[PDB]
């Protein structure tokens, strides 16, 4: 059943003894290949089989859903994982929340463990929500693939705004829209968008819904924008919202409000972004690309 | 894989000697069952079995697909069947169709033979065109399913225009947007419109694209409503257009273009619906239920 | 200088011995001619003679802005006269007051006194607040002319919603576009509509903002209305919103929020009104005509 | 009459000896004053004296409505003068002519002659056709105030596209907008807009209506705006199109189709300016200012 998009789950409802064959922790990491570079499973990769599915981030190690993950990450597999008042619109063209101009001094934080991997821990996000306080970042994006629960609910006790991500991304295919434009892929990214917006859309913390990094024109993806619009209008979705690719152009993407979803690799250029921040109305602020390696003071200065 | 709605297909791309078992013609016409009211399968009604699909008018007699069928026909199954220039647009709230106003002047046809049943010939779509047009109708809905590719030659090239409808209704189901408002569902739906509309593109004839009869509020119809907006720019597409059910009331469908999707059952009020296409500029017409019985001159008259 | 659309006023800013020759109070009602049905100048009739203005309502007995005010009333002339958190739009095509949707149980009330004519005395508007809100009365039009400056006080202490009616309208010209259409006769209104709008901005009583009872398609009209939109973007204007003539078509406003700025003269189908008021959303409500004779139980029952 | 905004025509309807005292030629040219740095008359400068009219290029020196012609040129005064198939629209927010990209090459040029001055004659508008039609130039903009009635039937007979320039400018006044956001000054921009818009609505090679060079943010501008919308439904305005002042920023402009009605002083800059215009979608060409001198190879080619 993977290696067919239309078979997208199996008796699937709305959101340890282990053996290896050729044919919460990762495999590959006590080893057992190379890593490359109602009862309910949250955080397993790829395809698993009472029912199927392939929905991973919302055992095998490669599947159908393995092409709509073209994002940048080390490749495991397995097991990883076990209301306030705000309103946030683009009336006029601008980001409005609450009434005032919002300004996005956000950073790209990746799901990560030196020494689990993908396995998240409950200390880490303290010192991660903690560390980004103090360096003046009030926004994170979780970066391709939605969080474990328990960080929205940081994040919203805590005050933290949490763009969530949607694990759609074809940075590799030839071209990228070949996925997107293609009716055949729509039942897939349905199933990836509807999930991730069933699970999180009862946290004050989440803003803004993202549909992918950047993988085509649209076609399918703005199906699952607007599907979030009419389930979801209280929150925007981006991808509403332009959300150029590591900009340098601006103009290209202006000339078509604004968010940065990757931009300032670590750091050059970050004083003309945030210049450009500052002054320019629908150029509402960005995410620093990454806070963590796959394996600060410049920033906080700037913001 | 009949009972999911997740499997919607398998190695399906994109768009005779018959045994009975307890578990183009119909197998229920030469009887077999009591009826209740790259190669290439146009027609196959529920599902069947190299590949699976259960896309039925786009072998089980009872599927998962079936629930989004719930329309008023003859209940058979089997095998059924084996560029212009115009411009349709919604500028200022009113339905134009090269630079003029556009008067509907419609009726609700359905796939129906009186001796094979839901089969198809070519005579009779000859005998129903030159009918529809000797009585004063420059319209053609194609009730509930999309009808043989044949039929919109003729029309095209006998200049009738036709609304092409998705098979997905849902009028027993209590209540009714409950399968339109799960996002379970929306995989069979992408896959009951998206091939509809890259059949049935290209055709000048085919100017309104039609969602459904009637379902719910939206959710997952309006998803399909503008992956076809963005798919097919040309044409509107109608659930741009709203469709009453069989309008008494006009009044709360006003205030909420208009088409009457299902007016007039087949006759009373026609004087006063006509009356009201001529007169309200946004009334631009309806469809007359039904051009054939399921086993006229008035019409002629009022337009 | 009365007799020219272009002189509209002279030296005039932002917002009694007498004597009668053939070339606060009325002097037609002491009796001088037959009526016909930094200083500070509120309502004064006609045109005025330091600086000059023909802006009345906003001294001779016919000016050129006298066909401005084709209303239906008594025609006197001379000297008539001398914050709060609220959010009203149009957000979703609804008329959205604080969150909530807002129904216009509103009635059209003259500047009317018994004995002295179109002067207003305070103790009228009181007897008049207390009486309106006695009969399930939550909104008040001043019809064709705007009130004295006490009264929005008044109403905005009291709790009574305000509509305030720019002194426009040509009900007696064949065609009543002939005015509204022409551009020389846009200073007239530009200043008619400017001066209310600058004077009764900081009232949050004032809810809507009207441009005339009905004068034609537009054209000059719509200019004023978003002059006022882009000038006070807190609150809708209403010629937004769509105000029929009396209507009985309701289609043919609806197939073009709707208030009915005029409806059930004072009392037939005062049942179907409000029926069609509590069931139909885009039917907001309307202004009974009128409060006062020009010289009541039934309407508390229905509202 | 010459000193009050309200006072702007008399008994002006819808569109030689001399002798000087202290208080088609102009009469500083022959020396009378220090120049500075039905009957129609049209091109008559500030207010003259049947009627009386200070709408000027649509006799006294100084008037009221000089104040709104705070453009930079020579100061003279006296008497100056004596249907095709497009559509231009403003569709997915791009500027479209014929349903093809508009891409505007144009250049600012003024009503100048070197011996008379102001004054125009015909055969320096064929030599000015001709040499923009020569050196890449598909547009022109009559320069602040619009030109001699002639020129637009040369244009739409050689084809060359029109830009309609508003004699509406306050570049002197501290602020800019204080003429633009008082509603005292209201009807003499509707006098000159509507006169404007009157004459040259019968032009094919009129493409865009311009309200000014540049004033304020709005408030009376944006009236004129869509009063020509309402008007003149055919022809787009710009002040639906944004026109930067000598932008260097484009950033700030865009992030608010845009047209730069001022750029490349005559030309630094040139080639960055038509990279961009090339590449960016939205930024669809400019104005080169000035076509000639009060007292060009590079055009040719970067166009």
């Amino acid at each position: 059943d993977w290696e067919n998009p239309g078979v997208t789950q199996l008796n699937r409802l709305a959101a340890w003894r282990f053996a290896w064959f050729p044919a919460p922790s990762n495999w590959q990491m006590h080893g057992y290949d190379a890593p490359i570079y109602r009862i309910i499973f949250d955080g397993v990769n790829s395809a698993f089989h009472v029912g199927y599915g392939q929905d991973s981030r919302l055992v095998l190690r490669w599947s159908d859903g393995s092409y709509l993950e073209d994002q940048d990450m080390w490749r495991m597999s397995g097991i990883f994982r076990d209301v306030g008042f705000r309103v946030v619109r683009i009336e006029n063209g601008l980001l409005l929340l609450n009434g005032k101009p919002l300004l996005i001094r956000g950073v790209n934080r990746h799901e990560h463990h030196p020494l689990h991997g993908q396995v998240m821990d409950e200390q880490t996000m303290v010192q991660d929500i903690l560390l980004m306080k103090q360096n003046n970042f009030n926004a994170v994006r979780c970066s391709h693939y939605p969080n474990h629960p328990l960080w929205y609910t940081l994040c919203d006790r805590y005050g933290l705004y949490v763009v969530d991500e949607a694990n759609i991304e074809t940075h590799g295919m030839v071209p990228m829209n070949r996925l997107t434009d293609d009716p055949r892929w729509l039942p897939a990214m349905s199933e990836r968008v509807t999930r991730m917006v069933q699970r999180d859309r009862n946290h004050p913390s989440v803003i803004i819904w993202s549909l992918g990094n950047e993988s085509g024109h649209g076609a399918n993806h703005d199906a699952l924008y607007r599907w979030i619009k009419s389930v979801d209008p209280s929150r925007p979705v981006q991808y509403d919202i332009i959300c150029p690719m590591y900009a340098r152009s601006i103009k290209k993407w202006l000339s078509l409000p604004l968010i940065l979803c990757e931009y300032a690799h670590a750091l050059g250029g970050f004083a003309k972004y945030w210049q450009a921040f500052r002054q320019y109305p629908r150029l509402q602020g960005g995410f620093v690309w990454d806070w963590v390696d796959q394996s600060l003071t410049e920033a906080k200065h700037q913001q």
